[PDB]
């Protein structure tokens, strides 16, 4: 387990719920892990990441953190509001990746929030390649008088995935005696939340079979992205990890950032019926999925479905009217 | 001996919130404005993104089931924290929800029409009916009441931002988690929370009236002035001693000076709170409620308005998703 000095951002351990109604809606056993309930600026997975990753920036001495990712990057948000918090600097290199005009996602949620945490912005017409286009921002930044840390994409690297795998260890506590755990679904994308469940996963509930719903690439493009974190977290973690990484890629539709009737259903069912906010980018897709999925009798058995909720939320906001 | 509230106990209560929410400590907005500044973060809640509004609906649908209700009714401003609340807690226990709803500052803008809690309440299914003033809610609630009764239907009534009496419950209560975290920890002189449909302010003033009754405990009006906040908060306070079975003596304090335009329209004074305390602590308050309350607070030790120089705890009621509401302006 330890050795990686993490930050305290989140406190207790998120709640794990069961969903009646929607359970007895879909005809199955469905638990949800609130990972979107989390004390900084509106939460979500992107902090159990920043906690280590913040941690080791700092143990580098950094007063300023640099990241990239979409203009409504959930990882932006949280990583500018942990810079605020602490008094770090942070810079943000941000692509509109749906090329679209509308106001609400050019300002509103995320967006509208990097501006109260007094973000640095930069812009670029795509992220077509981000460790380098980051290193080439920290260099400049490195001469303009700041010590910089770079933070990947979405915060998954080896270390930033830390987060869920000791995440693993909390979902397993609360369901021993509780539940008896058949399937966990989770969103797959920049992979390191993924790739830490199926580390700790492995190795703490071995039988659980764990689904990931990709929402921006294919699962011919995304496996190997997956697998390869998997590998370099067991190894840092001086564990090994042979469990096979699995993948639904139907359910993206148009492609990262772009909503689709089938995640957007399932939000509506989700709030309606549950009275819980997914969110059209990431959540709502993934759930999209775990609903189709019991539909097509795709998981392993009958059993309880555990759902990973990400967070996401304020997105709604920002995809407001449309496009 | 957190007793003198013990028959405070033969209110049925429904859990929503679970474990005690968040006090911390604000180390850089204290050593900014210099004095020792803690925040009571109700806005932390399991529920469709939280608020103060949850504590009161804790008690109300409990009630509300024992009435055998099938569904809440209740009634607020477009981007209302309360209504998004009530429809959430519906939702979610499977009761309809039917939400009366006034444009209180006269506004056209997109995003306040259709965004912010507004968008949710049709996330949430609510059934949406529009008035031209709330000149008076709980006529026109009853109005309303009796209309879906008489269409074969049990329907709960749930006041303005759910400060009845028994609604405040959630705050009484609350007190008990304040005191109880600040126990050998803190050295608490002065609470400030937002004063606004004011059950939250009379709550906390039984409670912290009988656990820590050295404190001090400011209110900041978000609508009405001193002269027509105080005898609101006053009653509350009294019936809600009544149904406690205790007494109270404690003079309720209020400042009006921060709601500047009126209820629901943003002062700069307020707004300034906002950018401060997100730039400068990550935390997210709004341009209604906690933005102005804080505010208050700011001014409040700049014109040495507490009784003395020590700690502050500020109850931070949420209210954040009015923000993407608010967004271009008005």
């Amino acid at each position: 387990l330890t050795r990686f000095p993490r930050l305290e951002f989140i406190g207790a351990p998120t709640p794990l719920e069961y969903l009646p109604r929607l359970s007895d809606y879909l005809g199955r056993e469905i638990y949800i892990k609130r990972d979107d309930v989390t004390p900084i600026a509106m939460g979500g997975n992107k902090l159990r990441k920043l906690e280590f990753l913040v941690a080791d920036a700092l143990r580098e001495g950094a007063d300023t953190l640099i990241t990239a990712g979409a203009i409504q990057s959930n990882h932006v948000r949280q990583t500018a509001a942990v810079a605020a918090k602490l008094g770090l600097h942070c810079v943000a290199l941000l692509e509109n990746p749906i090329g679209t005009t509308a106001e609400n996602y050019l300002t509103n949620g995320n967006r509208l929030l990097l501006d109260l945490f007094n973000t640095q912005i930069e812009m670029c017409d795509a992220l077509t390649d981000p460790d380098a286009q980051l290193q080439t921002l920290a260099t400049r930044i490195e001469a303009q008088g700041f010590r910089p840390y770079v933070i990947p994409v979405g915060g998954s690297s080896a270390l930033g995935a830390m987060g869920y795998v000791e995440s693993a260890l909390e979902i397993a506590q609360q369901c021993e005696e509780v539940v008896g755990l058949s399937s966990v679904v989770v969103a797959s994308g920049s992979a390191g939340t993924h790739a830490g469940l199926a580390v700790g996963l492995e190795h703490l509930m071995p039988d659980v079979e764990l689904i990931g719903v990709t929402v921006s690439r294919s699962v011919a493009e995304q496996k190997p992205k997956v697998i390869a974190l998997q590998q370099a977290i067991a190894g840092q973690l001086a564990l090994t990890a042979t469990a096979d990484i699995h993948l639904w890629d139907d359910y993206f539709a148009p492609g990262y950032g772009v909503p689709n009737d089938a995640g957007m259903e399932a939000v509506k069912l989700l709030a309606s019926l549950e009275g819980v906010l997914l969110d059209p980018v990431y959540t709502g897709k993934a759930m999209a999925g775990l609903i189709d999925g019991i539909s097509q009798k795709r998981f392993n058995d009958d059993g309880p479905i555990l759902f990973i909720h990400t967070g996401g939320a304020p997105a709604l906001f920002a995809y407001h009217p449309h496009v």
